[PDB]
Parts: C-alpha cells; sequence; structure tokens
C-alpha cells in the first residue's frame, strides 16, 4: 500500500539513545534501614521536529521526551517515582513488568489530572529482566502512548553482569524501541483518535527515530528490542544490504521476564505489541558491509493482519567499520540462568476469549467499561493456574498481557497451521502474541501479592474500546501483610494529589526534601512488598 506519511530521507540520522534518570534524593527505610530512591518525572507537552525540511510534531512526554528517560534500577532497592501532570489531560502510568502493588500498577481508572501528581512505589524484586513504562489511562492509553509517554526502565543483577555479555548502555546495550506512527503534510502526527480497529501507521521510528543508521564494531552487540507501537507487530531479520532476501542468524538471550535458559539460535524475531526480547549479534563475519534490519511483510507472514506500506519492510541500517577499534572481549554464554517457571498444574485452564461485540473488543463478551462484569477471576494468591487465551478470528491478531505475573508458554495452536511454539517463548514473559486463529495456554503461578489487576490486550485501540479485564488475587481474612490496604487500585490514600504548580519547580511545599521525605517513609512503613520478603 502506497505511504500516506511525506517522504523521508532514510538511513540519515544516527540513533537516538534516551538519557538515564536520576533520583532526586534517597531516603531511608526505617523498617529495614536501606535507602530509596527517588524520581521526579514531569509529564509535560512539548514540540519535537522530525522531517527535517519543516513541521514539528506537537508531543507530550515523560520529562519532555519520547522515549522517556531510561531507568537503570540495581535489584533489591525499592524505588519510588512521583509522576507530575503538568499536561493536558489524565494519566495513570504502568511499570510494565513489576509485581507492583494494585494501586501503584497504573489500573486504568487510577488516573492523574493536570495539576495533580502521585507516587508510585515499585519494589524492584524481580529477575534481571527489561520493562517499560506507558500510560494506561482508561479510553486514551493509545493516544497517551502515541504522543510520548512511554519509556525503558531496567532491574539490573550484578551477578548476571558477571556473565560478560556486550556491556555498557548506549555502546554495546543499546535499546531498541519500536513505534509505527503516521504524520500529516505539515509534519505533524495524525492522531488515532478515531481509530476502532488498529492505527498501523506508515513511518517506523526507533528511539523516536524514523529510519535511522547505527555504525558499529565487527564484534558482539548486545540488542534490547521493544515493539511499543500501537497496533503494529513486527517480524524482524537481518540482511546484507547485498542479498537483501537472506537472513542473518542471531542469538535471542532475553524474553520479556529476563533470560532464557539457553540462547534462542534464530534468524527471524517474531514480537509484538509490549513484548521484548534481548537479542546478541556477533557482527564478527560482517566486517567492511552494512547489516540492514528489515520487517517482514505479507502481514508478518500470514501470522498477523497488519497492512503494510511502502518503507514498513525497512527498521534501520547498521554500519559495520573496517575493524574493532578494540578486541571483541565480550562473550554469549551457553547456560544463561535457572528460570523459575512455575511448579506445573494439572487442572483445566480457565478459557479467555478475544472477539468484538459489533464494534467493541472484547474479552468474554465484556467491556472493560462494565464495572459488574469486569472482575472475570478470582485467583488466591500462591495458586498456579492456566490460562488458556483464544483468538478465534482471522482478521484480528491479539498480543495478551496479565499484569503483576509472569508465565509461561504452554502451547499454541494456529487454525491457519501458521506456527507452534517458538523458540524463544521456552523461558518466561508477560505479553503473548495470539496470531490468526490461535489459541495459547500459558501457566503462571499467582504470587506473591494480593491486589486487583488487569489483563487485556496490548493493541491499544483494541484496549482502548474495550479489551480488557480485571482478576482478583484473594487472600483469607487471617493473611496478614496489610494487604487490607493494597487489594483495591482505587485506595482513596494512594490517590493522586493536586499541587501548586510553581511550588513544583521551587521545591517548596510538598516537594520540600523534608515533606518529600515524611511521606515516602510514611509510605515505607506499610511494608507494601514485604510479603516477596
Ligand atoms: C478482592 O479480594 C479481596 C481479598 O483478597 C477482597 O477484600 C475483602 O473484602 C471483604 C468484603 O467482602 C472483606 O470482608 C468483610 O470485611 C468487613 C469489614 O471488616 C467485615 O465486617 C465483614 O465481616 C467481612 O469480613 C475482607 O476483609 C477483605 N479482605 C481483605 C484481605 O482485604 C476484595 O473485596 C476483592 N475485590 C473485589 C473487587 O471483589
Ligand atoms: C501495617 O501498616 C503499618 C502502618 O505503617 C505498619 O507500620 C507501623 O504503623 C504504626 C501505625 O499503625 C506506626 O506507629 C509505626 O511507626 C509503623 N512501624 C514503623 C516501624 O514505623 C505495620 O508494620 C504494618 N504491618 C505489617 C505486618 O506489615
Ligand atoms: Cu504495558
Ligand atoms: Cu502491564
Ligand atoms: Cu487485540
Ligand atoms: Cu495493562
Amino acid at each position: 500500500v502506497a505511504q500516506i506519511s511525506p517522504q523521508y530521507p532514510m538511513f540519515t540520522v544516527p540513533l537516538p539513545i534516551p538519557p538515564v534518570k536520576q533520583p532526586r534524593l534517597t531516603v531511608t527505610n526505617p523498617v529495614n534501614g536501606q535507602e530509596i530512591w527517588y524520581y521526579e518525572v514531569e509529564i509535560k507537552p512539548f514540540t519535537h521536529q522530525v522531517y527535517p525540511d519543516l513541521g514539528s510534531a506537537d508531543l507530550v512526554g515523560y520529562d519532555g521526551m519520547s522515549p522517556g528517560p531510561t531507568f537503570q534500577v540495581p535489584r533489591g532497592v525499592e524505588t519510588v517515582v512521583r509522576f507530575i501532570n503538568n499536561a493536558e489531560a489524565p494519566n495513570s502510568v504502568h511499570l510494565h513488568g513489576s509485581f507492583s502493588r494494585a494501586a501503584f500498577d497504573g489500573w486504568a481508572e487510577d488516573i492523574t489530572e493536570p495539576g495533580s501528581f502521585k507516587d508510585y512505589y515499585y519494589p524492584n524484586r524481580q529477575s534481571a529482566r527489561t520493562l517499560w513504562y506507558h500510560d494506561h489511562a482508561m479510553h486514551i492509553t493509545a493516544e497517551n502512548a502515541y504522543r510520548g509517554q512511554a519509556g525503558l526502565y531496567m532491574l539490573t543483577d550484578p551477578a548476571e553482569d558477571a556473565l560478560n555479555l556486550p556491556s555498557g548502555y548506549g555502546e554495546f546495550d543499546i535499546p531498541m524501541i519500536l513505534t509505527s506512527k503516521q504524520y500529516t503534510a505539515n509534519g505533524n502526527l495524525v492522531t488515532t483518535n478515531g481509530e476502532l480497529n488498529s492505527f498501523w501507521g506508515d513511518v517506523i521510528h526507533v528511539n523516536g527515530q524514523p529510519w535511522p543508521f547505527k555504525n558499529v564494531e565487527p564484534r558482539k552487540y548486545r540488542f534490547r528490542f521493544l515493539d511499543a507501537a500501537v497496533s503494529r507487530s513486527f517480524g524482524l531479520y537481518f540482511a546484507d544490504t547485498d542479498a537483501i532476501d537472506t537472513r542473518l542468524p542471531f542469538k535471542v538471550i532475553a524474553s520479556d521476564s529476563g533470560l532464557l535458559e539457553h540462547p534462542a539460535d534464530t534468524s527471524l524475531l517474531y514480537i509484538s505489541m509490549a513484548e521484548r526480547y534481548e537479542v546478541v549479534f556477533d557482527f564478527s563475519d560482517y566486517a567492511g558491509k552494512t547489516i540492514e534490519l528489515r520487517n517482514l511483510g505479507g502481514s508478518i507472514g500470514g501470522i498477523g493482519t497488519d497492512t503494510d506500506y511502502d518503507n514498513t519492510d525497512k527498521v534501520m541500517r547498521f554500519v559495520v567499520a573496517d575493524d574493532t577499534t578494540q578486541p571483541d572481549t565480550s562473550v554469549v554464554p551457553a547456560n544463561l540462568r535457572d528460570v523459575p517457571f512455575p511448579s506445573p498444574t494439572t487442572n483445566t485452564p480457565r478459557q479467555f476469549r478475544f472477539g468484538r461485540t459489533g464494534p467493541t473488543w472484547t474479552i468474554n463478551g465484556v467491556a472493560f467499561a462494565d464495572v459488574q462484569n469486569r472482575l472475570l477471576a478470582n485467583v488466591p494468591v500462591g495458586t498456579v493456574e492456566r490460562w488458556e487465551l483464544i483468538n478465534a478470528g482471522n482478521g484480528w491478531t491479539h498480543p495478551i498481557h496479565i499484569h503483576l505475573v509472569d508465565f509461561k508458554v504452554i502451547s499454541r495452536t494456529s487454525g491457519n497451521n501458521a506456527r507452534t511454539v517458538m523458540p524463544y517463548e521456552s523461558g518466561l514473559k508477560d505479553v503473548v502474541w495470539l496470531g490468526r486463529r490461535e489459541t495459547v495456554v500459558v501457566e503462571a503461578h499467582y504470587a506473591p501479592f494480593p491486589g486487583v489487576y488487569m489483563f487485556h490486550c496490548h493493541n491499544l485501540i483494541h484496549e482502548d474500546h474495550d479489551m480488557m479485564a480485571a482478576f482478583n488475587a484473594t487472600v483469607l481474612p487471617d493473611y496478614g501483610y496489610n494487604a487490607t490496604v493494597f487489594v483495591d487500585p482505587m485506595e482513596e490514600l494512594w490517590q493522586a494529589r493536586p499541587y501548586e504548580l510553581g511550588e513544583f519547580q521551587a521545591q517548596s511545599g510538598q516537594f520540600s526534601v523534608q515533606a518529600v521525605t515524611e511521606r515516602i517513609q510514611t509510605m515505607a512503613e506499610y511494608r507494601p512488598y514485604a510479603a516477596a520478603d
């Protein structure tokens, strides 16, 4: 299909890298004595230029940048972020991949209007993994993310750093935030408002950059891949600019929840919205040349339904250098980690069906906005449940995300005989792609925190209208751990707070180090994430 967005001079701009995020301070957690990093993220409108000739894009991002700044949080240390809505429409932040407490996870109605803020308290207790934070405000999540509200966040671990993979953000450890958008003639974004099926977009970006280049060295590299698009799934492969139809093969080191048990040797990476895979690519043998990362056309090989455009088969270009400026000491081992799969159950799976009821995308025929029927499962905490995710349709694809949890992919059956379980789905994830006529079952231990959590399709057009539901992690009244105050995401105690706007830049009022400090220490005392120890 012919491109709508103006013509772009491609592979002409070097790959941008989002800066890391700095905490404002630390606060002493009175329970254990440890400290707590505290960030302050403002959400403001800003204007950015993509088409080097004319026109700027009207955005709204985390700190006035899309993608928002990146978080490298060492495991163990609890972290806390204040999100300050200085924008034009409500917001609700989700840190995709953290088993936070219900009121810190980005419940779609737990929202912050402009002229207010809200503090999120994150445990940072899980395994090394790559996470991202995005808006989750009800029914406007597509457009809030489309315009810039998303970013990186890495739960790191020095133990696995003792594997000497290509290390170091920005040089051997590079982020790949894939989006797919569309622009006006004048240069501005075209709104996702009014789309009821999918917004594919005809312009491909990495780190907010349409069709860019990166010069590299003939050595192993770590690439972190994230499909942050609204509706587009990707089918990625590498090919030498001179046999563009030949797939260069690579190694997939980690999925959404972290490393797989063994590097998945592959040559084509199926990746849908919100999925994360980490790839290492030996640029060893391609010295001198110029490798191109491409996107599988034909609606991702008949897995999906995406509309392809003139230039949505190209993602970006890699220029290998003539020589390594210093040799490749980095390494990729063959055993990677022990993966804590959940102790298998044998029970019959719970069934969730993802379709539309007339014009509305539903799960088992209910729409998120339907408060009565929104809750579709009660799972007592500590339960393991297999869940069967069913896309019976031929004209829609559905990457299904479940909050709090990390699950193992048990099975996929494709009505189109298209595929079975893929080799990089052997570890742990929190998002699975239901392709055309696909049914998947996943297994996950529902632990360790009670609370009311979301699950939904991560096609933001679908999610917004209205393919999203809720499950309740249940305990008995004798449980404890203060759970009585962390199960309701709308708990009036963790809600947003108005702020006098100029007191934010003066660090007065609620932002004085002591108010900042009293509040966090107040917060810490509740021992929120203590059930994980
Ligand atoms: C999700 O599940 C949680 C439990 O994990 C539910 O919280 C529970 O809500 C019930 C209300 O039906 C509470 O029981 C009642 O509390 C009142 C107040 O003391 C008491 O007078 C009654 O005799 C009865 O015990 C229960 O304590 C509470 N449990 C916890 C741990 O908070 C929650 O309602 C569920 N959410 C949804 C949306 O259904
Ligand atoms: C449940 O929540 C309370 C609220 O913070 C936890 O902490 C104590 O709360 C009392 C007031 O209820 C304060 O006077 C104490 O100062 C708090 N403790 C500390 C060390 O400051 C309480 O510990 C929590 N219980 C569990 C089991 O997590
Ligand atoms: Cu998400
Ligand atoms: Cu999520
Ligand atoms: Cu969907
Ligand atoms: Cu979600």
